[PDB]
């Protein structure tokens, strides 16, 4: 089926089949889709936690006990986890290793055109660090833009997922220890096979008309 | 093309041929696209201008003219061109609008159910509204989702097209009035076919290593 059928019949699923893994190539293809994502200035400024152990998903799963427990049994039963963290802070040192794997890839002709990139990147960067005081936020915006070609990407792929907001942050980076390794938890995926129990995948799709969100011009 | 192959081959279009123009259909399916982007709570905290007309465009242009001269000529240059626009605030008509739609679209048994949905709505929404004061940016992260969503769905579509933070979103704003309608233009895509000029679309894809990005647990 086209991206629009996967678009119009993808859900985020409600109760995973604890039985159903990934293959050995799905695993490859999810860790793919992380990698390749596009981000402003290709400034890639995230890390994900990949949870594939029982150990790996209970220690994820702790972030969500007590107040999320609905989510909690999602990061237990699903194959894979996957934590999207973001940068807490847009450093020079981080933008170094994206010029230099640049550059490793090939993508500069000359180290003046090299040296121009670097210049434009560290110009938005400092548009966020120094202006606007806003850098965390915009990192945590390129790891969103993130999740969402994740969500569409795992779907394309036959598999079911959940984007959950509903964890604690504070547990989960304590857990992971992120704070110190210069990163926070914002999303959390379980990926895998929907099971019975998953009400949400024969509900219909809401979305609001585009004559109320959309404008043509 | 299986949707790995999508991500990898992908890029940001540096430059548009303006003699190619979407199909009647391709400009059908990259509204599904934006319609159908999933969001936390399903709050749908969004407003799309779709500009498709030479005047539609130039005008969405106006906010790159002076200090963001490539990014004019690609808005100019592309065939449809689509500002992501985020709510300034998350108020409670638009809560109502979005549950009134699942309503009407067959998510809910019972007043009961709906009541139900909408609580559990509100204190999500609260937490960012009343507690940490960051719905702005908490609607602006799902706005970002939907690119992310958006890129990979138009490249699965066989369209190029480039996402734009390089534009003043105080021009484009003003220039639709979004201040006044409760809304603020994040990013900008043109969508469309790429020209000669376009010195990305032979250039390898560059990616920091999952040994740096990546952890397995
Ligand atoms: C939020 C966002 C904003 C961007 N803004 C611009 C822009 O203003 N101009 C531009 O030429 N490219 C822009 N890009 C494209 C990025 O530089 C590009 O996504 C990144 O280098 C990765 O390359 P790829 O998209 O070809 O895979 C933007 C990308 C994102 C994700
Ligand atoms: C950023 C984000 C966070 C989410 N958090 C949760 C969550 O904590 N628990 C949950 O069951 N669903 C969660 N969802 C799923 C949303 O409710 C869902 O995307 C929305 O209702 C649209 O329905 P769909 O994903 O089935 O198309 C989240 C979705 C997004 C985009």
């Amino acid at each position: 089926m086209d991206i629009i059928s996967v678009a119009l019949k993808r859900h985020s699923t409600k109760a995973f089949d604890a039985s159903k893994k990934l293959t050995p190539e799905q695993a490859e293809q999810i860790k793919t889709l992380l990698q390749y994502s596009p981000s402003s200035t290709n400034s890639q400024p995230w890390h994900f936690i990949v949870a594939s152990t029982e150990e790996g998903k209970a220690r994820v799963a702790k972030s969500a006990a007590g107040n999320y427990v609905a989510n909690e049994r999602k990061m237990l039963d699903a194959s894979h986890v996957v934590v999207f963290c973001a940068k807490t802070a847009m450093d020079d040192v981080w933008l170094k290793l994206v010029v230099d794997q640049e550059d490793a890839d090939g993508r500069y002709a000359t180290p003046e055109a090299k040296a121009a990139n670097d210049k434009g990147r560290k110009f938005f960067a400092d548009m966020h660090r120094k202006d606007l005081h806003d850098d965390a936020e915009w990192m945590a915006k390129q790891v969103y833009l993130n999740v969402g070609n994740f969500l569409l990407g795992v779907a394309a792929l036959g598999l079911d997922a959940v984007p959950i907001e509903g964890f604690d942050a504070a547990i989960l980076d304590a857990e992971f220890g992120l704070k110190e390794k210069g990163y926070t938890s914002l999303v959390v995926v379980p990926v895998g096979h929907h099971s019975v129990e998953d009400f949400n995948a024969t509900l219909p799709k809401s979305r609001l008309p585009q004559n109320i969100t959309l404008t043509e011009v």
